[PDB]
């Protein structure tokens, strides 16, 4: 892969964040939020694929945490074909119980550099 590092990021962001439609579904429907293969009863799956940018495999790359208290959070982890230098990095795309939505970055390698964060999830 010869993509830049803030480019992989900014992607990855971009993956997990395109989720946050479907997430809303769930909401409006009263189901719970899940990223699985299986997904129990009145649970709502949000549609991931893959991406060649986290770890793990599948559905599995994002984990949600639903509250049910008009809170999500949406966690991912960048891995495979991403840099070493943002590798083990995560992303958080959130959502408050008035419906807005924010991303922030944690959890940065020691070769992490200011300008891999896109303006849109800064480093927290």
């Amino acid at each position: 892969i010869s993509e830049f590092a803030r480019t992989q990021v900014t992607r990855a962001v971009s993956e997990v964040s395109a989720l946050k439609t479907a997430a809303e579904s769930a909401i409006l429907e009263g189901k719970e939020i899940v990223s699985s293969a299986t997904p129990k009863d009145t649970q709502y799956d949000i549609g991931f694929t893959e991406s060649t940018l986290l770890d793990g495999s599948g559905k599995s790359q994002i984990q949600v945490t639903d509250n049910k208290d008009g809170t999500v959070e949406l966690v991912a982890t960048l891995g495979k074909s991403s840099g070493s230098a943002i590798k083990g990095a995560v992303i958080t795309v959130s959502r408050k119980n008035d419906g807005v939505w924010n991303c922030k970055i944690t959890k940065t390698p020691t070769a992490w550099k200011p300008n891999y964060a896109p303006a849109n999830c800064p480093k927290s």
